[PDB]
């Protein structure tokens, strides 16, 4: 009766909001593994609560503080990269992938390759080895459920088995911090002010790389033609996106921003659970904005199109090139409107061909870093 | 392959949108019967543009003329009250209820009895016989799906086989002409300015519509009363929306294209395309909420109270309604007083819950001899 459960990832925030979903059902699930990086504390204690059968903590070293933390209890220990890999193949019939960047793309894949049910918080995923992981859902008839805001709400939305009766899918975006800068002002932009808020993700909502990825991951998972995806600028975020059917009939998924909701429908998908998540209050909203997004002022969301247009590694090379050029402005190293050139710059000097295994994806990233880098240090 | 469709009502502006989509697939569709009332040009037209298989005249008396308009083609025609309800059991698998008020009460019923899929334009049915029309639709397993915006925008966000998943229900409305009219103003209002004739438009006005499409959701989709929720938005962009338990809320969103809906019933559980226009939100820029203002729109009462005490409350109303239009209309009373009437008979007259379409026919009649009469007391 109890469905087994498995959690990549079980002390960040998606992993907490997770657990606070599955703690309190603890009767209808039973915690297979939890995985951790370095928070042996968190995991712990996140193992205990829930009786889980396993926990793993990835750096190696910390392998003693989980065994001894875990002391007279009943759940097993495990560290190193392996070790998750391992986990995400005990079997759970439903498995949060919450391990983010190239680290989690083992244990992610393994997990699908088991044909359960998927639900996928490691967006990056699909933007460096899309291909492969569609491939395996395809292959193994896996339960893909998209975590993420924007992607949950349009798969709410979305005509699953019927593709074709979809004419649009609008993802709405916040606009980022500069919805309203000149690109005269962002060109003086200090790390201090771009990250100012409520690190990388800062920084790829200011240049709006985050919505070229998106597009990229919905591409992927949706498998639509490239020209039916819009982007729309919506400030409040309330419209999380829509999908608009042959008819005219447009769908839209709309709440608050409690992550619980698009994790608790992925957690109980085909059916529907309580969560604590508050009930939008249309009153005190009071208003709604549409603009449309400014591509001269946001080049990264041409260069993200073009990678997908163009297709194989392409958006691969851009996402890698990313991560450089973000982390040189951070570090003082070069300017806010530099990032989108270096990456332009990458994606012209380096076009690999596309992968066909994990290795290969591990591979054209470190060289795009490596090539990055390297054009970073020029001007 | 080619599905059997029959519309009753053919000739107003439903049953028009309803061609419309019919025609542009007719190599998917094959016509049984059209329906119209008095407009005979029309019907035989539509008639013979689909190569319907019958075409019937309401009017007994237009009999001879719709005969005359399809002579010479394979159109069998027919007319009066009766031929209405046999071509709403010619056995179509989907049939578009587009006739009006209690003279469509019949066949309506009569086309929901036979099982198959029935599109409902006929709002009228659920708020004088709503407890009848539902339980024919159990009775035999008939597909209802709901053609006005309000209602279609909600069954497309609603959980079917699962209302316990339904949080709330939101119903959205324009507010209407007077949304930011004072009581005040209101009282000298003319039905002049209340028409952009129009008894729709009133009812709008008056925000009767709004209580009404709340009686009317609560039969289609069986939830709680305190469930459903009335949100005044202006730009009526988005027509109505569902929360589930998981604090998700799913709306239905678009133009103001009937074909959209009505495109939807047509295709269920299929989707189809329509040329109905994609909203432009860069265009649109703006959408606004506010809470509806029950004290200066007390019919918004009238109608929570009917369908909480139940039985023929809303039937009542409704009847008891369309005379204090009429009355407004002819100018015999004034705007702030159609509510008033509706209130007055809504009290005076309390019969038993209706048992079958001749007791609703009924109480309808009795209410408006009652709402006259008290109409013409001030
Ligand atoms: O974003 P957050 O750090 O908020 O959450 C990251 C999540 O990823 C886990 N994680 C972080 N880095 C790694 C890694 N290199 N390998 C495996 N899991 C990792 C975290 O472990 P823990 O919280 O230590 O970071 C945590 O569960
Ligand atoms: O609103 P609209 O008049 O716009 O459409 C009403 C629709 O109802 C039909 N109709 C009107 N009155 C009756 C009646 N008494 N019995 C059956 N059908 C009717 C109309 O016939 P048509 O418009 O001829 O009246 C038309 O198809």
């Amino acid at each position: 009766q109890p469905r087994t459960v498995t959690v990549l990832g079980a002390t960040g925030s998606i992993g907490h909001s997770t657990l606070d979903l599955i703690e309190r059902n603890l009767d209808r699930y039973q915690v297979i593994a939890l995985t951790a990086n370095r928070n042996v504390k968190d995991l712990a204690d996140a193992a205990k609560r829930t009786n889980a059968k396993r926990a793993v903590i990835a750096d190696p070293s910390l392998y003693n503080d989980l065994k001894e933390a875990l002391a007279g209890s009943s759940v097993e220990a495990a560290a190193g990269a392996d070790a998750l890999v391992e986990a995400a193949m005990m079997g759970a019939d439903w498995t949060m992938a919450a391990i983010i960047g190239c680290a989690g793309l083992k244990a992610t894949l393994a997990a699908i390759r088991k044909g359960k049910t998927v639900a996928l918080a490691n967006k990056e995923s699909l933007v460096s080895a899309g291909g492969l992981m569609i491939d395996a859902v395809r292959e193994h008839g896996t339960t893909l459920l998209p975590v993420d805001s924007e992607h949950n709400a349009i798969f709410q939305c979305f005509p699953h088995h019927n593709r074709d009766y979809v004419r649009r899918i609008i993802i709405t975006a916040s606009g980022g911090p500069f919805r309203t800068t000149s690109l005269a002002e962002m060109a003086t932009v200090t790390p201090e002010r771009a990250v100012q808020h409520p690190a990388k993700i800062s920084i790829d909502s200011a240049t709006m790389m985050n919505k070229g990825l998106e597009l990229i991951e919905a591409f992927h998972l949706f498998q639509i033609p490239l020209e039916k995806f819009e982007i729309l600028v919506h400030p409040q975020s309330v419209i999380h996106s829509m999908v608009e059917y042959l008819d005219g009939s447009i769908l839209a998924q709309i709440g608050s921003p409690d992550m619980r909701t698009p994790i608790g429908h992925t957690l109980a998908w085909p059916k529907r659970m309580e969560t604590p998540a508050e009930s939008l209050d249309f009153t005190k909203l009071r208003q709604m904005d549409f603009e449309a997004p400014d591509y001269e002022r946001f080049p990264a969301l041409t260069l993200a199109m073009e990678s997908i247009k163009s297709g194989g590694a392409r958006p691969a090379v851009m996402n890698a090139a990313n991560e450089i050029a973000v982390a040189a402005f951070l570090d003082k190293k070069i300017g806010f409107l530099d990032i989108a050139k270096i990456v332009e710059k990458t994606l012209d000097h380096y076009t690999p061909a596309t992968p066909s295994s994990l290795e290969d994806v591990f591979a054209i990233d470190n060289e795009a870093r490596i090539q990055a880098a390297a054009l970073m240090e020029s001007l």
